[PDB]
């Protein structure tokens, strides 16, 4: 929550267009708009040792990721560190849900990292070849 | 409130991705679908806007590179006209007349609309 809106002020201060928020639990928690490209966060707190995401939470997100043509990212708070990875590095475990290694998050990306990324998609956006 | 409520249950049923609610400065809807972005200020009844609201969600519209337009519920029907229809006014405002609004798209015009700019999509 804190972590969000820290998240949405950082997005905002690099121009993006951004906003938050019964069906709560598929809607990304940061959609965030810049030049055409589409950025969809969802973003948890976890404080220790595997990162678990619900089946149908993860679908949901995921649908909605699928419909709004846009980018889903999962952003982890941890104890003294914040990371994002693709949603696609989720793998579904053995029981259903949606699972990714704590050791993966923490090679993952910053902030300034994400940005940087979806700078680049900005830039593929407005380049043409020969 | 309601026709917002409608707007979105239909953009919904059409395949979007849709979002509600400064405060004044964000469109009241975001509707998303296939990397393509809609943003609706929502407007139920002459049409008029204070110049720093309009500039206000225009600079959104801008940050986010997606396509603002005015979802207009007038006594007998729904239109939609391309944000960029509102003139500036003497006072320095944004109006439209409803006349104009009249000939603006109706909801299903607005979904081909969409498509079209998502086919624009695959050359680039």
């Amino acid at each position: 929550s804190s972590v969000e809106r820290y998240i949405v002020s950082r997005l905002r201060d690099k121009g993006f267009a951004v906003i938050r928020a019964k069906r709560k639990d598929h809607v990304p928690d940061i959609i965030a708009l810049k030049s055409g490209v589409i950025i969809l966060i969802e973003v948890k707190s976890r404080k220790n040792g595997k990162i678990y995401i619900e089946k149908e939470q993860a679908e949901g997100i995921r649908e909605f990721a699928k419909r709004s043509g846009g980018e889903l990212f999962l952003g982890v708070k941890l104890p003294k560190m914040l990371r994002f990875i693709k949603f696609d590095m989720l793998r579904q475990t053995e029981g259903g849900n949606y699972a990714i290694d704590l050791e993966t998050v923490e090679k993952g990306m910053e902030l300034e990292d994400l940005v940087r990324y979806v700078e680049s998609k900005i830039s593929r956006t407005l380049d043409s070849f020969l």
